[PDB]
């Protein structure tokens, strides 16, 4: 099935922000048995790999903002990988590393499909400029270069002169918001952007959340969707091991609804299972947790209901 | 009143899984003062005591079914009992023991009230058949025993000749569904069974579920009302010292506002609290939270209210 | 702006409940940062310091009623302070000490603003008289004291004379109830108080608990809102070092929701931050967590929000 045909990309990427660590997440995920536990989802997975990321020395800051050729060529080359396994039909996993890695993951993405439409699970907007930002951190700054409405707010940053925006700010929708900086909440509010901040789904509850997402995207026509799953979208309760965390984040259970609500919709084209960072964790069983619920969130965006599963055969026979 | 007119039972059971300990459920939850607290809520309690469950030597397996000879005769002389509270009038609170025993739990009650309505809480469906398991662990195994639609279906087993289908598709409620096997998901579906998996819990809303349930059952008319409550349909974050817990389940709240509502009815007539296993505590605080948990829960069946109780008199004076 | 114009008053007060510890309270909320936080949220904050509550030796019981000559004259003291600076036009900001102190915090709002609706979040109702309580401990009878169809039902108390009863049975909303004494339920139904106990947030959701809070408040007309909280209406998991705290309270994230709806109406004119017992953690991360949770509620009272927040000035330039 065309949402069980599953393309993993390795993106052990760590520059766009100041955390050790981020770039084991590929490994980590893959050690806990992901692949494994994908094809006995009854997923047909290829797994490509994970880039090789050279050495970048000499990559002084543009203004405030660090690493910023290291970043550009990072995302640059997974835009490339992203584009080559949507050509060969396969929705993409990206297991990262840091959420700088979203301009090419969705760049990418966008190559093959420019109709697709974005669902952004996280407690930051990351829709800081270069100028806007405060902590020079490219993680937190993804989205303005993805969004055509903020042409001409970008200014030219080493290592991303190839970057074109291909979103349009009323497709993307954010879920889980509790982090926003001012410059971040101006854009969000001016744009017009649709969000569910955690205030949102304290309101309306997750299942009306997701109802009024999937209809906000795909009620005019149904196109790709491209799911940004933050690990620090859920609270630190479930995925400590993660560099920015936020309190009164959105639970296991949320977490999976999403996940499960997506699935069903049959158009996930795109995946990103950002920021897990293995080193930390404040004991081995928090690097275990978010490891897992890593795990079971991607399980869910294949097709693992709660509900249950079975195959097209008589099993009382 | 005949909402809090109750007999009590002790099924000190464990062989309808692997796992040692939950046969001393019955113990801890009687040390834990549960006898005491609802007769100081205004409830006539009397106490059948704990069944003598008489080991049974050369219980060789029917297939990979273990212990079928135990498993039928300390379900058979439950259903004994059952029949007994209920036949004086009371409500049967069972105190398990693993969850195969609510094949005669279920049995006995409805050989006094043939027109009971079942709802299930639990994180499993126990749905399985002699022949659709595969850990042959008969816990998981009580609601195949039961079923009418299931006659045929399954084997002659030993120690369950006594065993009459009691129950229609029509007639049960899934609450807390997580964790369920392709067979028992198949049977879900083609008997056309109603539940509220956690992600129906997740879409609707506990108050939602409560209604639907309530509305399923008692819509044509009132009729009486047999809650089987597993331990581990509550998240192991409140019911730890469980044989198989299972991550994002109910809340502590979730569970005590499934039994205030089915209090609410005055249509309780049998109730089951299974699972509790006080040997698979990591902590003793972990055995004490999970056995407070079982005993909160057992105490809003009788009418312990979260708003408050009050006798029929004046406090103002 | 008058929803961000700020009257903090520290109430170091503890002789309305038995354990030592609460009246440190004021001082860990300051060394945490409280005004700092406020201040940079663009709220005019003044700090009227800390109430020298001066020791009354001799103080014998009224009954069971402890302390009574302490407790009165403590909230004598609070009330003149609090009507001191609602005449200065600024949001009263008390920094409890035990719950008792709503006595003076609540009379002294009044005396300015006598149409005020009060929201008092929760375990507890502290709705007992001094002749209803088992315990004696004023920080579970301060309700009973403010209430006009309670005049009548309430002896005369040493130190208490200075009292008027300033709000009626339908001037006040509760919210997060779990934990109510038969009296106090017996006084919560007869007088049709309006409560939303943990099980009427289990079924509405807290986004209609809200709307149905406010509109119950505000429906006719716009009127000065005094939210007394009291932290164990949350759930220990957020604020364990209290002194009665019961399971099952409210998330941190409905205590934001709470704060948040409150602080949009634009009408807060009071607000007491009680309980917080520094030296009732388990650990000294468990008082961190208390604090951390009680400041971040301060904050979301005084426009702290979520979704983000940001000057009126364009960011983009
Ligand atoms: N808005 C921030 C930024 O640096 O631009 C400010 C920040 C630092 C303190 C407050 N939150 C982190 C965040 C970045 C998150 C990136 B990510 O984890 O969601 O991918
Ligand atoms: N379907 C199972 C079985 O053994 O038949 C397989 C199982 C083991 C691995 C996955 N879940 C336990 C479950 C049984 C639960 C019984 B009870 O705890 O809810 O009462
Ligand atoms: N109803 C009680 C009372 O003493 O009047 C009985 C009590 C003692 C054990 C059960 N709950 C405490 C409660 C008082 C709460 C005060 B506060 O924390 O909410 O401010
Ligand atoms: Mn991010
Ligand atoms: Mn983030
Ligand atoms: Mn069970
Ligand atoms: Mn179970
Ligand atoms: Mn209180
Ligand atoms: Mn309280």
């Amino acid at each position: 099935a065309k949402s069980r045909t599953i393309g993993i990309i390795g993106a052990p990427f760590s520059k766009g922000q100041p955390r050790g660590g981020v770039e084991e997440g590929p490994t980590v995920l893959r050690k806990a048995g992901l692949l494994e536990k994908l094809k006995e989802q009854e997923c047909d997975v290829k797994d490509y790999g994970d880039l090789p990321f050279a050495d970048i020395p000499n990559d002084s800051p543009f203004q405030i903002v660090k690493n910023p050729r290291s970043v550009g060529k990072a995302s640059e080359q997974l835009a490339g990988k992203v584009a080559e396994v949507k050509k060969n039909g396969r929705i993409s996993l990206v297991l990262g590393g840091d959420h700088s890695l979203a301009i090419g993951s969705i760049s990418g993405h966008a190559r093959v499909h420019p109709d697709l439409g974005v669902i952004w699970v996280d407690a930051h907007t990351d829709i800081n400029t270069p100028l806007t930002t405060t902590s020079g951190n490219l993680h937190g700054q993804p989205v303005s270069f993805l969004l055509k409405e903020l042409k001409g707010k970008i200014p030219d940053v080493p290592g991303f002169s190839w970057v074109t925006p291909c979103i349009s700010a009323k497709d993307i929708v954010y879920i889980g918001l509790r982090d926003v900086d001012p410059g971040e909440h101006y854009i969000l509010k001016t744009l017009g952007i649709k969000y569910f901040s955690m205030t949102e789904v304290d309101r309306l509850g997750i299942g009306k959340v997701m109802e009024e997402t999937l209809s906000y995207l795909l009620g005019r026509k149904k196109r790709p969707i491209h799911l940004s799953f933050d690990v620090d979208g859920l609270d630190p309760s479930f995925t400590p091991a993660t560099g920015t965390p936020v309190v009164g984040g959105l639970t296991y259970r949320e977490g999976l609804y999403i996940t499960e609500e997506i699935y069903k919709t049959g158009l996930l084209s795109g995946l990103d299972i950002m920021e897990v960072n293995p080193s930390l964790g404040k004991t081995p069983e928090e690097v275990t947790r978010t490891v897992n619920t890593a795990v079971a969130i991607t399980l869910a965006c294949f097709g693992l209901a709660r509900e249950g599963n079975h195959k097209p055969i008589d099993y009382l026979n």
